[PDB]
């Protein structure tokens, strides 16, 4: 006999791609699972992190700490979630623990592989060369080529093999911590560092990509950044159905207007973007 409810088995894909299994009562709030994961990892700076899952609409959503797990994931038999950085600070090299910096380097590795973190060809190759130094150590042509055959860093990485090898040869003797630090140093200056797009349209019907960062709410047209609504200028964030509302400094040359509106693809996509913006503001401001 059991004095607890039957537990659900949840697979958690970690940042190194290993999978750990966690058994939890479906009615438990997300925090229960989050804390088991932080313990398994001995992750001190856990406030930067979350667990995410992919919905039927194929987009990633964050596990909420104060809602029952079963109501969020819905799959009693095989819930799968993955560890991810939620909050990207401007200077991750200044994170307090080597372990946290290690996890951030792994996150950036994933964002490069998944084509979220974009950059010039040489810069991508340089990033990968430091990732190689951290994982397999000093350059050797055979060791590098065999590793790159069995481990993916970028789609069509073979195009950049020569550049990757060339840069790796420069990193002789560098430790994994040094290598992670270099990954963070290179990545943090990239326009796409920590960026996840949420598709929307503006007042004129132009298709844009919304994002949020430690600096504020961001607007991209295609891949080009066209606005930064800095937190200091943001008075309120709201949403109604598919509409995302930013209350901001008013326009100078027009009848008084303090609010910009963007239309997302659905109520829930809108709500999810609103949520991450509010969370970013709380994390990085006051």
């Amino acid at each position: 006999s059991r004095m607890q409810e039957k537990h659900m088995r949840i697979r958690v894909k970690l940042l190194d791609s290993t999978v750990e299994l966690f058994d939890i009562e479906p009615k438990c709030d997300g925090q229960v699972l989050l804390t088991q994961v932080w313990k398994h990892l001995n992750l001190i700076e856990c406030d930067y992190f979350g667990l995410e899952f992919k919905n039927v609409q194929s987009y990633w959503i964050w596990l909420e700490p104060m809602k029952p797990i079963i109501r969020q994931v819905r799959k009693p038999k095989n819930a799968v979630l993955r560890l991810a950085v939620k909050f990207f600070p401007p200077d991750p090299g200044q994170l307090q623990e080597e372990y946290t910096r290690y996890l951030f380097a792994l996150q950036l590795k994933r964002d490069l592989l998944e084509e979220r973190l974009t950059c010039t060809a040489n810069t991508a190759a340089l990033l990968i060369s430091h990732l190689l130094q951290s994982e397999i150590g000093d350059y050797d042509e055979t060791l590098d080529r065999e590793h790159l055959k069995a481990n993916e860093y970028l789609p069509n990485q073979e195009k950049s093999l020569e550049k990757i090898l060339d840069f790796h040869q420069r990193h002789t003797g560098q430790t994994p911590a040094e290598s992670d630090f270099q990954v963070l140093e290179i990545a943090r200056k990239l326009e796409m560092y920590g960026i996840r797009f949420h598709m929307a349209s503006d007042r004129e019907g132009t298709k844009i990509n919304l994002a949020v960062s430690h600096m504020g709410v961001l607007v991209f047209q295609g891949t080009t950044k066209i606005n930064t609504f800095n937190w200091s200028k943001v008075r309120k964030l709201s949403f109604k159905r598919k509409r995302f509302l930013i209350k901001l400094h008013p326009e100078v040359h027009g009848p008084y207007q303090d609010t910009l509106e963007f239309l997302l693809g659905s109520r829930d996509e809108c709500k999810n973007f609103w949520k991450i913006c509010v969370e970013y503001h709380t994390f990085f401001r006051l």
